[PDB]
């Protein structure tokens, strides 16, 4: 499924994504925005062979397991198909993990690139949610 902007944001604060670690909504959302376009069915295949899976573009090397990725560690123990889901629990879920990591959103290059340090807020405005 293909989100609004709004209709993301509502999710996403439901599933307890609103400054989760410090990470307000809006970083989440504008995040979400760059890596899929809202589409929870994208994927993206990288050079070391690892694709990336969903709304958030989780990576099948460490988070998910997809059958054909080696050394697959799959942290969140799920395979990646279930974070091409119309639900984004699962993508929630495993976000949590992953910004826990240490790393924080940094685990997310289009957020380091395009979201870190803009007015993010701008990503939630004129919803209710």
């Amino acid at each position: 499924k293909v989100f609004g902007r709004c209709e993301l944001a509502a999710a996403m604060k439901r599933h307890g994504l609103d400054n989760y670690r410090g990470y307000s909504l809006g970083n989440w959302v504008c995040a979400a925005k760059f890596e899929s376009n809202f589409n929870t069915q994208a994927t993206n295949r990288n050079t070391d062979g690892s694709t990336d899976y969903g709304i958030l573009q989780i990576n099948s090397r460490w988070w998910c397991n997809d059958g054909r990725t080696p050394g697959s560690r799959n942290l969140c123990n799920i395979p990646c198909s279930a974070l091409l889901s119309s639900d984004i629990t699962a993508s929630v879920n495993c976000a949590k993990k992953i910004v826990s990591d240490g790393n924080g959103m940094n685990a997310w290059v289009a957020w380091r690139n395009r979201c870190k340090g803009t007015d993010v807020q701008a990503w939630i405005r004129g919803c209710r949610l």
